[PDB]
């Protein structure tokens, strides 16, 4: 404790002991005071479209995000990973705040002042009961950088409630985040806290080696038999005589099996060649979306279900894969050339394909033309439809959306009286108890008050913000890979040509970048 | 999942293919695969004894079946209709479902006074909902006992 | 655009209301609310499976 | 669910806004990716969905 | 604070507390768009019933 | 059967030989035996139901 | 066989060694359609990277 | 050639002038067959961060108190070591001068003016490192291997 003592020093690091492996980083960040101290009421803005309507409150409070894998994992130490385990799954963290130093600026005319204000606190908590509205989880930009020589800005805290169209409703709340029990830190002084996740599911970080549909032994035929042909010929028009076949290696798709495929709920198709593209606004009127209180939702990760069938990698699901954006992308309107598109396709093994439907069903029921006096004498036939949305049926098996080190590493469930499979659609570790919200704001100092009393409201302050180090080390479990496969696996491998600038790394302006998405599955595993 | 209801009796069955364009099926990675068992539910209602799911029910052969196109006097065909009790019949559709938003005739000034009616739709295939109870498939002597499920990161009722 | 192709008619984006949703992956809902003049408890059946009893 | 989220911060996920762009008289189709907002709530990218129906 | 629990064999449902559920353009009790936090009503005390 | 692409396979199908395994080797006059334990399991169920 | 594992702060990726993804009539390191083993190229060993 | 650049400095007192005086030189040179290094310590202290302000044409330099300087030793070998291959920034010879401490910067393989797959890149503030304020210091100790003498000698018969 003091002015002239560190409160904490750099811990960014890997520890690989076989079994467990430990990711600690370590990062500069800067807090600004946002509202100028206030709260406020937000909500869409007059004729916004109903869908885009929303009501919520904004705070003066910044948060702490780490929830993407970047923040943690190297690009090798990712690659140690995703090459040498079948999966792996989150344990204890540790989270720290220290060498904090608040600044007073100071504006006169064209110039602008920044001095030490030593006697001012940043005040720091984290909700453990998980008491205020989670809004990590959601895929928002400022966690701590992929690089560690970056520095951040802490991103500012709101969240939404319930609205009718743009206004409140009576259930709506309202929650004052100086309401809670916070922590005043000084120069000097630090906070620490411990968690540990729940047990949660390894995540899968193979692929199958086989698919649902060839299960089963060539060699052998089975026992059970199927309706192979109907009709039979018989002088010169056929007549219909039903036989029964037992289905060997050449009736494959007839054969009897005891699972299906995972669900789906279709995706529109589009291709990255822009001429195979219709030449309309489909981006929206042909999106798949659901809607609660009669306004709709557009899905983008949905369900899990691969991107394309074989030989197809020039399409995928309109809205059904993640996108990422390459170094220095614009927010809006952006270029194919710009983003990186993710590839399911792994799955292809147990989920559909987004773009095609599950299956066929049939429809109306079949019958002959024989009949003796009767008005059911027209023999109708046998007709089938494409079902496009199947939900969960018993005896399915499918696999949940990969991680992509970029991506997403947690979510929490919501609270609600029933789940089915908790998995968060935008893949990584459904919780009910995630990580809290590590919550940080710069306290008032007021400016000058007058020399008699006024019961009004300061809005007159101390211009200022701080600065310090975070750092949080995650402990994660691993699943190593025992397999009796003889020829070699698939591994990810950087390119061994020459280049201008090697992948991951800072170019000649010191602007780092990430060239493409790394997945995770990649060695195999027998289904 | 529906199945398409074919008669023990040849002369009531439609005189055509519908061995695969009438079967009901998957597919994976672009290719079609036929459900033999399918999800568990009953062959038939009550006195259709004579009709049984296209591809829904195991069938076993007779001593001495030949492996290709063999008539239905030398197969076995499984009965499932015990299970007609909860688990819905492989031919008919789970239910009805409504479609559009009924409303009438009476308006003022309005394009809405067309009174448009009650329509409703039948739900062919239905997946697992909240409150819903059901039979797994009988085990059937020279059947199979077991199964491996697949590793997998879900299941459901394995 | 097509070259020499039946294909070449352009067709459009076609999109479908889905009016019966099984349960899916990654799905949360709320349970019907008890009402004082309404029902306490119930038996589940005695069947191989259950869902969300 | 539909609303979960941070009103403030855009997500670091894209989406895709647009597909046709004006050329000329007539358009043509170019697709576009924007990064969803505050404005664009019903497009950002969630973890779940609503119960059966 | 000390707290004097409520013990009674009223039947009826007590008068309570509640605000409105209907839609409104700011919630009771809570900041504006400007910021500005307000108390929309005095909020007395007693609701719950006593026989004299 | 493995993944496929059409009649060809793709580099992530496997082989596996099955001479890579410890194997016992039997002559006439030895024999091999092993016990085997079923996880829990629902039972079969060999009722129909008497209601509906 | 004693092994030396692997120490280093390199950031970007290692070059590893890779079996290709794309669809082949037969699969590297297998038997044919007329059993017969081959091995397609030579697998030499540096790959991972250390500094001099 | 093909490399990096790193905002880190580093220290060199790879030359011997660092130590030896030039008096002190000349009793291990006059009396002594030979040498060699065995033990070494080093210490950093006194550490004073400075804010420096640019208005016109004036500067300003004040204590910045709160600022810290981080410092790491890597005991591993696991950075391209550049010492040793005579660079200047030593420590000066004579003992009242002030140095400027050198920026630290590797090389790695090239194809010409471009990288090739195998060169790698290394960020420094991925190592633990210790961050030092005014009133902090950093110290640690090293052992030489065994090593053979120096001959200081020359030879009297060929
Ligand atoms: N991401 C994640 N978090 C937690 N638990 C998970 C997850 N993925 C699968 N599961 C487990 C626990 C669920 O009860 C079960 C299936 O959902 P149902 O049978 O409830 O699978
Ligand atoms: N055949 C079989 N093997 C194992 N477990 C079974 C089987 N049939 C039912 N169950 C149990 C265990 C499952 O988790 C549960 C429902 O599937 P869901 O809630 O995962 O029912
Ligand atoms: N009313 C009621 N009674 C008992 N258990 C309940 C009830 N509601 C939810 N649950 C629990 C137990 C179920 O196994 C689980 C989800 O059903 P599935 O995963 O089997 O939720």
């Amino acid at each position: 404790d003091g002015v002239g003592n560190s409160s904490g020093n750099w811990h960014c690091d890997s520890t690989w002991m076989g079994d467990r492996v430990i990711t600690t980083s370590t990062r500069t960040w800067a807090l600004p005071t946002y509202n100028n101290h206030l709260y406020k009421q937000i909500s869409s803005q007059s004729g916004a479209s109903n869908d885009n309507h929303y009501f919520g409150y904004s705070t003066p409070w910044g948060y702490f995000d780490f929830n993407r894998f970047h923040c943690h994992f190297s690009p090798r130490d990712w690659q140690r990973l995703i090459n040498n385990n079948w999966g792996f799954r989150p344990k204890r963290l540790n989270f720290k705040l220290f060498n904090i130093q608040v600044k007073e600026v100071t504006q006169n005319d064209g110039t602008t002042t920044i001095a030490n204000n030593l006697t001012s606190t940043v005040q720091v908590f984290t909700d453990s009961e998980y008491q205020l509205p989670y809004v990590l989880g959601s895929a928002h930009q400022g966690c701590l950088p992929p690089f560690p020589a970056d520095v951040f800005m802490v991103p500012q805290y709101g969240y939404l409630t319930l609205n009718n169209g743009s206004q409140a409703v009576g259930r709506s709340s309202f929650y004052c985040l100086e309401y809670f029990p916070s922590q005043m830190l000084r120069t000097g002084n630090n906070f620490t806290f411990s968690y540990t996740f729940e047990d949660v599911p390894f995540h899968s970080s193979y692929a199958h080696s086989q698919s649902l549909d060839r299960l089963m032994n060539p060699l052998i035929d089975q026992y059970l038999y199927y309706l192979s042909r109907t009709n039979t010929p018989s002088g010169t028009t056929t007549q219909s005589r039903l036989q029964f076949s037992q289905a060997g290696a050449s009736d494959i798709r007839d054969q009897s099996r005891n699972w299906l495929p995972g669900p789906c709920y279709r995706q529109q198709r589009v291709s990255k060649t822009s001429a195979d593209n219709n030449n309309s606004e489909y981006s929206w009127t042909g999106a798949t979306k659901y809607h609660l209180n009669g306004r709709d939702s557009l899905v983008n990760p949905g369900p899990a279900m691969a991107s394309h069938k074989d030989d197809e990698e020039k399409f995928f699901p309109q809205s059904g894969v993640l996108i990422f954006g390459k170094q220095g992308s614009e927010k809006t309107n952006v270029d194919i050339e710009k983003v990186m598109i993710t590839d399911e396709e792994e799955i292809r093994t147990t989920n559909p394909v987004a773009t095609e439907q599950y299956g066929s069903v049939s429809t109306n029921l079949q019958r002959g033309n024989l009949a003796l006096g009767e008005t059911t004498r027209p023999a109708r036939q046998a007709a089938t439809a494409d079902v496009n949305t199947q939900g969960v049926l018993p005896g399915m098996v499918w696999q949940d959306r990969d991680v992509y080190l970029q991506g997403p590493i947690w979510a929490k469930i919501p609270h609600t009286d029933g789940h089915f499979h908790p998995s968060p659609l935008m893949g990584g570790f459904g919780l009910k108890h995630p990580p809290p919200q590590i919550l940080i704001k710069n306290t008032p100092v007021p400016a000058n008050p007058s020399t008699t009393f006024s019961a009004a409201k300061f809005a007159s302050f101390i211009t200022q913000y701080s600065t310090g180090q975070v750092s949080v080390e995650i402990e994660w479990e691993l699943q190593k890979e025992n397999s009796k496969r003889w020829n070699p696996e698939i591994q990810y491998t950087s390119n061994y040509n020459k280049s201008v600038n090697v992948d991951f790394t800072v170019d000649t302006n010191g602007v780092y970048s990430e060239p493409r998405p790394i997945g995770t599955r990649y060695l195999t595993r027998n289904l």
